[PDB]
């Protein structure tokens, strides 16, 4: 009677309890207290209610779904996935997540505390999957929201090492969906060939979604995998902090990016990356602009550590038939980034910043401006010819560089022939320090290679900190690049032996609102006159020069050339020196040529 | 007999347990294991011990207080506020928190894990309240400390949307009191009209208090609300990290600040703000200097993202009859900040840094120095006339600006008439990049408007990066501003067409220890002499000029003006050019005027 | 019968339970649910299974070890150390941790949630100890790994205040061993005289180990203690974030460092330090290079707040018979650091950066390069003569300084006599702001004191922001320092009254590839000639000068000196001025001397 009730499932509901024997505390039953927590064990049972042990040959999916569905029905809670066990998933979910190749459906206010391990069984080999899906509809546009869903703990999600079956397939760990106040904290995602580990939001719908203190380990493994971004941030007021990302496959060096920031007010901070092609995309895709507008603004990449093989930050924006995307108000700061040991040209072109074309290769759709790149370090090994502070491959409406340290082959680069970007407001402050690792490697190359259609309202203040006499020039403009309302200077330090410092193939430095200064060697010849006497340049290509001054000592006693020069209508320089004794003088002098500065 | 004991409240204390059947484990009873945790359910009961369900019509306050008081009596623990329920509070607390309009009294070592929702009932409508109070006395000065108290979880505190009843009232979420090692992590505070969500410390008493990963949503809603700072940090070695703050009301744009840092060794990092008037106050109030001294030092605002309507960082210090407050050793870095879309003058004057007067409007009490503002971005839309890198409205003893990007109407500003601050050690390094969003908007305005009583030991190195010919001047000193032992330079780039570059209305640039350089147009006339021949300025206002040099080309063949000039006692410039053929020459030239540089 | 089973230890395993009466949930027993968690109470029992109360006279060690060992046997879990109790440890462990003076042995996948207090009993007074040890062997080289071990909670580890018995002894809180994915979060370590609180890794073996939100309070207390680094990071992909470190003893000001970063891809962020000698070591020790290679790279110290008495960041690398250590790719950024109030020379020499000799004092073994120091603030009080931006005491292969604010006695320093470092690639950008706290204190001192064997490929761009006429020179090279392929400039602002600006005791500024500019006063005398007329310097020590220009006004009406000068073979300067009326002129002028700039 009483014995029977006690051994029944209702037994615990008949045993009284009062907290610490406190007479002022609730008189409850044991079952009530045990009902304050919930684990997968409370649903991991056969139809008669007997517990099932997890393992390689047990598909845990329906049991976890039942737990989620039930806790959802009570307004939420946290389900623990117990430590000490590996819980295998072995079949697809059903309903609104089947269109997403979903395994488990997440539900609002239902948190998962993953302390044990979740493993994918070989049912998923060569197939698509998205392990945790927060959509409730096959069509994301008719999906409801996922709110207040947190996954956390010390546990693991293991994708079982299976390769993709076909490049067209997609694979994900956590697809939060149209997600609001959702997060992943503490979890290790490992051992896969996937497209993403976590995606946050859906085409701008969502808010307040975060990935923190997670580890992502070896999540690309095959030539079949088309592309990878480990965390894809597709809702605003969201981001990634204090994570670790590591890949070891060769394929990852060519296709994988750690983070993609695709909506406004998003961030990527304090994370360490190794073995990836790319650091972060920061891109406003017009096809993803439904939920939070057409502008990506307030984008922050800060205080990360990366060894990569391709590009650290990739900026973009694009358009559709009905929507134009814009990118502005970005800060990239405090990051320390290297291109890993590799042969030149063996992975995508190495870059700290890349201004990339759209997915169809168009370089004339972008609207990127008000970007600040400051207080970062970049290094590439001396053999990596394809390394640049910025590869400027598409139209740019502004990017400002202050107080960085760049130590790679090029400072500014774009390939000739290719795209001919239209450039406005590119600012390279004199406080950017140009390293010398690539000294002596730059035969035939221009340090700032300005292979653009045009440059306007831009500043390039070149300052070397060691010699590199192998380079063709410090900065070169082809004749095809228009240049106006710009300031281009080359500091003389470490330049005395350079044949070419600044080169303007179309004589663009003569423009009315071009402000330039650079060293040049000039031959001069004086009149015979004893006393104050003019010296004039033998060459006539200085009609643009507003002043020039001596960078050379005067080895002579009997005369001195002018310290300073102006020009004449015929393009000669002229200055007044001094003949202590008369005679025609002929000298070769290093001058700082200046125009309007 | 046995049946009776088992169904009694002591029943669980009669059922044996040994962990996982391990014979080396303690032989315990069920009640002992259940006593390892505690929830509000263990106290949320009527006088007969029957559990009460929470809800809109149940006042949960006495039950939560009883739980806190009891756990306190045992040396501490963590009380869980269960998920899946909304727990309403409906009356004020009693005792030492009644003077603070307290609801719940916090106690040392007693943590709250808020997984469910705490809601305020309409009893609090139009009234003051402070939901959680750590003071044990009505008079904070005779209060004991609160130590080792942490509030955390995925839950919510909802202030029920009630407006303030009167501007004089105060409202708070968590008043920690004289708090040591206390924190709030993970909680969402929403739906209110309050003064603060969380306050840390009391007039410098406290230490090691933090707010992390909390969200603060819509916490100002009425014209009645006098003021708001979401987190007020009033103890040292304390701060705010990785939080989200969002307001939507119009009133918030005029009164709300996200954080106030009021004691030394405090920080505000990695947080995102939207819809606020202000970012952070960083202020040493002499009236709050009892617990940690008279100095606010080691103040850090870093790596935040903000869209605001007024000022990002507001610096101050003030005095009382017996105490003077000082502010020094501050760093503001890596932040990306915008003034939101708004009409000019429709909210408090937009600023990245504001040096504010005291609460009584006094601008002659402040002692603010050794501030570093570096590697930040600031943007204001082109129509916002009231936008400045710094509004310098009170005495300043030092502020240093390096490697920022400011894109707004003014760089340095203070309104004329108003306060006449005394300025020392203002440093504006050439590495600050001046954006061009406000180009063409600056009719009648000075980019650096130096409306001060005096400027000493200061550096302004102005560098433009595009043209703006609408501005009256790059920098202007009224005749009322003394200027000494200072360096003021205007780079020539994008200045060739400017009528005025630097303006010194009192001819202050002639001071003995003033070091200045800027472009000017000058008319000159030569002697008739063939050969080396002097040119002299027609105007006599260059007695302060130590050298000048040509910024113009020479369109002539038969002569050249001097490349470089010095002056004469009468205030003319003079240099030696060259007449190939003789004749009096008359030319108009753009020169860089220099004094002691 | 049934009564007997129920009161036995197996009783709970006979009482049925089904979660919330849900008929689809597992039919379990109470014991199963209680077995989901585990605490120290489940092992803190006598041999008959009766629970023992912890306290001062109970040694809790064997019971905690038994708990750890058992949970380990089940594949892991989290053991809670209950709140409300102090758990004393009173004897050493046995087995593989005895060689490490271990107390408790940590085991893989076994987490400790420390909510209560762990205290050391006086058995440990005057003895060595390491409280938690992750090694399983006395010899670390034959030790197995510790993986997936996390210690966290709101609890405390108290070292009981005992002094060290002898300087040779070692003491530690948590020695993780060869540790992979291990962490400490939330814990307060206090009240000791120890060598370290936490060590991560062993001679480069380990990965993904972190210390977050921990507090470290008063952990050095005696003159006996040889040395202290609070967190020692000796494995890669590891670091310290958001911690608090505080010492109050005088001894700590001379021996204690907060963090030591000893392997690649390690970081120290967002932490606050007070009362320590040092901030962080960043050092590649060749004796510790077994597990992760010979290079420390990707080292990050960012956004910390410190008041220290010695040096903030200390860089090093050294060698053994068979291994050479290298240090490169380091970033030190956003930190705000002060030397605390102290007498000059009363603690180790104050420095923001120190390039230190090896432990045997050798300054010729180091290979340190590609370091970026940017956007930091440093302050030392005016009386602290021993304060420097960088003490450069050992060979340096590169360090770059951009956009810092340094306000201390020296900018660059090394003591004369002592080491004679070989310096390459030291870069001091003009954007570093030199504060004026030490103005008037620098009698007999050189601001940049270049006491080196040699300097190559280096840049020193000195910019003052106030006067300090007490200093002997802005920069001085002794004749013993070679200088080549370098750029050394002194901006003229605030220098007009300085006798010496740049000093080159060996006339090193004449070198072929030395690029220098600085102010000097020069006496000149003209010829008699009316009209354009040469002026020449009376002194002949300007054979290295390529140009010079006037920094002085001309008080004369009847003549003007040249605005600009070049030199002559005999070392005189010469320029062409203008005599309106003839006569020999004699003037004393302030010039900017330039060489190849
Ligand atoms: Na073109
Ligand atoms: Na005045
Ligand atoms: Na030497």
């Amino acid at each position: 009677q009483f014995r029977a009730i006690i051994e029944s499932p209702e037994g615990a509901g008949h045993v009284g309890y009062q907290y610490r024997r406190n007479t002022g505390s609730t008189m409850r039953m044991v079952s009530d207290v045990l009902d304050e927590r919930v684990s997968l064990w409370d649903f991991h049972c056969d139809p008669s209610g007997n517990v099932i042990q997890p393992g390689p040959n047990v598909d845990s999916r329906q049991y976890l779904q039942a737990a989620i569905d039930y806790v959802s029905s009570n307004g939420g809670g946290t389900i623990t996935i117990p430590a000490g066990y590996t819980w295998y998933l072995g079949s697809y979910g059903v309903g609104g997540i089947a269109g997403h190749s979903g395994i488990i459906q997440l539900r609002s206010n239902v948190n998962l505390n993953i302390e044990g391990r979740i493993h994918l069984s070989p049912f998923f080999d060569l197939k698509p999957f998205q392990v945790f899906v927060g959509f409730d509809n096959g069509d994301p546009a008719s999906s409801g929201n996922l709110e207040n869903c947190h996954i956390y703990g010390h546990g693991v999600v293991d994708f079982g090492g299976y390769e993709f079956g076909a490049s067209s397939q997609l694979r994900n760990g956590v697809a939060f969906g149209r997600s609001y106040n959702c997060s992943v904290t503490g979890i290790t995602f490992q051992n896969g060939d996937v497209t993403w580990a976590i995606t946050l939001g859906w085409n701008g719908y969502g808010s307040n979604c975060y990935v923190r203190k997670c580890r992502f380990i070896n999540l690309v493994n095959s030539s079949v995998n088309a592309d990878h971004s480990t965390v894809y941030v597709n809702c605003p007021y969201s981001g990634v902090e204090s994570c670790y990302f590591s890949m070891s496959s060769s394929f990852a060096r060519n296709i994988a990016c750690s983070v993609a920031l695709h909506q406004h007010d998003t961030f990527y901070r304090g994370s360490t990356v190794n073995g990836y092609c790319r650091g972060a995309y920061v891109v406003m895709h017009a096809a993803e602009a439904a939920g939070a507008g057409s502008y990506a603004y307030n984008m922050q990449v800060e205080n990360n550590i990366a060894v990569i093989y391709g590009q650290f930050v990739i900026l973009g924006s694009d358009v559709t038939a009905t929507v134009s995307g814009h990118l502005n108000d970005v800060i990239v700061s405090g990051n320390i980034v290297s291109i890993g040991e590799r042969a030149a040209f063996s992975a995508p072109f190495g870059a700290f910043i890349d201004i990339g074309p759209d997915n169809s290769g168009a370089s004339n759709v972008q609207d990127i401006q008000r970007v600040l790149v400051t207080g970062n370090s970049f290094y590439a090994p001396a053999n990596i010819t394809d390394s640049a502070a910025i590869t400027l491959r598409a139209n740019l409406n502004g990017c400002t560089f202050i107080a960085n340290n760049f130590d790679c082959r090029y400072m500014v680069y774009n390939a000739p022939g290719t795209t001919s970007p239209v450039v406005q407001n590119l600012v390279w402050d004199k406080s950017n320090v140009i390293g010398g690792t690539h000294a002596n490697q730059r035969a035939g190359q221009n340090l700032f290679d300005m292979q653009f259609a045009s440059v306007v309202n831009s500043t390039i203040e070149v300052q070397l900190s060691c010699e590199d006499l192998s380079m063709f020039s410090c900065i070169l403009f082809p004749a095809s690049c228009q240049l106006s309302y710009s300031k281009i200077t080359v500091d003389s330090a470490w330049t005395k032996s350079m044949s070419n410092t600044a080169v303007f193939e179309g004589n663009q430095q003569a423009g009315a609102n071009v402000y330039v200064s650079y060293p040049a060697t000039v031959n001069l010849t004086s009149y015979n006159t004893q006393g104050a006497v003019p010296f004039f340049s033998t060459d006539t290509n200085y009609a643009w020069v507003t002043s020039a001054y001596s960078l050379s000592i005067n080895e002579n006693l009997d005369f001195s050339p002018p310290a300073t020069y102006t020009n004449k209508a015929n393009g000669q320089l002229v200055g007044v020196g001094y003949n202590e004794i008369g005679g025609v003088r002929s000298v070769s002098v290093r001058l700082m040529l200046q125009r309007q500065v």
